[PDB]
């Protein structure tokens, strides 16, 4: 794609700030841009759309390179059609807004420039941010993580995509995503199936894959930790259900682990940690501090800070472990308890630490879950299990919760806040 300028681009300002080993933190003057899926693609030389609701303009759009050609990504009006606004170091994320159109949710990346995103090397540091869940009920996830995004958004390997990081070009994710409209500087308007459940997405005949760090998906109620390998480390274009994830006929492709190592304390059997009120060490009514620290080994580390308190990850015994650690002894025997095989398939935290030495790219999201309910991550997954099934249990929230159209009606003003980023070696994001 290329960009046009019908509306004007503009990335909100985010200060966050680097950390060094010996005590200092400078603020750094970022920004934010929305993911290239939310904008509007017309025609370079009119206002003609190249996607209307869940549909292809096939005069535009008869074939992927045609598309790409004839097609443009414009401007966004981040507060007035995305509920993206920021302060400061705070960025707020609404759910529901209500403009000519409904929006729902946003996907978006920390810029280094007008031009590029923001590349970490996760591995020997420790990413600290604060967060305030309370306004996400039962089927939101407010998420910051990491992926394997090239800087520019794909320009230098895709010449064709001329649009670039400016305007949100290039995701991937251990999902392999298909429901990306641009994919490798070129249309995914082949094999379009528009979605049955949602009047603005559809799955394409490509998707777009690469490794993934689950830093923080999370609600009032549940909140998971969730690093996901590739044999491919960097984004990589995947073909049809190739791809795998929820919206594939079999989630298991060929490439990403799309499950994850997960780290849920509440699945792991940690009921008390994190939740709404006084009964729970983590309360979330009120704003927190998530540090999580990449070990030089490949390990990772966690602990959470309230109101000036540390708490470090809680224990967990899951078969032959004990520990607080996410480590491939953790991943080893969460494959021998709960089942599974993808993530040791896909390589585990040794092809996991290609990407984590590597740059990543720094994603904030809110969504709603249009596979699941979001169900996996704060209620009984799959729903036919029991509390006497070992990590069925996710969260306290209700089987039939969740509903997109549901949750959309009835919290339209959820949002997350995130705030306070700070990044620096392991040990060093409490410095002033
Ligand atoms: C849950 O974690 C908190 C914080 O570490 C701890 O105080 C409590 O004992 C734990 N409960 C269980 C059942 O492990
Ligand atoms: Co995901
Ligand atoms: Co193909
Ligand atoms: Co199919
Ligand atoms: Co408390
Ligand atoms: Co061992």
């Amino acid at each position: 794609q290329s960009a046009c300028t019908l509306q004007s681009e503009t990335h909100p300002p985010l200060t966050w700030q680097k950390c060094s080993s010996g005590g200092t933190c400078t603020q750094q003057t970022g920004s934010v841009v929305i993911d290239a899926n939310w904008r509007w693609t017309h025609a370079t030389n009119s206002s003609t759309n190249c996607y209307d609701g869940n549909t292809w303009s096939s005069t535009l759009c008869p074939d992927n390179e045609t598309c790409a050609k004839n097609c443009c990504l414009d401007g966004a009006a981040y507060a007035s059609t995305y509920g993206v606004t920021t302060s400061g170091n705070s960025l707020s994320i609404g759910f529901v807004t209500q403009s000519a159109q409904k929006n729902v949710g946003a996907r978006l990346y920390l810029m280094a420039s007008d031009t590029t995103y923001q590349e970490f090397t996760l591995l020997g540091n420790e990413f600290s941010f604060d967060v305030d869940v309370s306004q996400l009920p039962c089927g939101l996830n407010g998420a910051l993580y990491f992926v394997s995004m090239d800087a520019d958004g794909g320009v230098s390997k895709y010449p064709t995509n001329t649009a670039g990081a400016k305007y949100g070009t290039g995701y991937c994710d251990s999902q392999c995503p298909r429901d990306l409209k641009f994919i490798n500087g070129q249309a995914n308007v082949e094999g379009w199936e528009p979605s049955s459940n949602n009047a603005n997405t559809g799955i394409g005949g490509h998707g777009s894959c690469c490794s993934e760090m689950d830093i923080w998906e999370a609600n009032s109620i549940s909140e998971a930790l969730t690093p996901h390998p590739c044999t491919t480390v960097g984004q990589e274009i995947c073909e049809g259900d190739g791809c795998g994830g929820c919206y594939s006929d079999n989630r298991y492709g060929g490439t990403c682990d799309p499950d994850g190592c997960d780290w849920n304390p509440y699945r792991l059997g940690n009921t008390s940690f994190y939740g709404p009120g006084s009964s729970f060490t983590l309360d979330t009514t009120k704003k927190l501090t998530v540090v999580t620290q990449f070990e030089t080994s490949g390990a990772i580390n966690r602990y959470y800070v309230q109101n000036g308190v540390t708490f470090q990850q809680p224990n967990a015994e899951l078969g032959s472990y004990s520990g607080n650690e996410l480590n491939d002894d953790y991943c080893t025997a969460e494959e021998a308890e709960f089942g599974g095989s993808s993530f040791s398939d896909k390589g585990g935290l040794t092809q996991f630490k290609k990407a984590t030495s590597g740059g990543m790219v720094l994603v904030m999201s809110l969504w709603d879950d249009y596979c699941a309910n979001m169900l996996w991550l704060d209620s009984t997954y799959p729903t036919n299990e029991t509390s006497s099934t070992p990590g069925a249990v996710r969260g306290s929230c209700s089987t039939s919760s969740g509903v997109p159209a549901q949750v959309e009606s009835q919290s339209p003003n959820a949002k997350v806040t995130f705030s306070n980023i700070k990044f620096g070696p392991i040990g060093s994001t409490g410095n002033p």
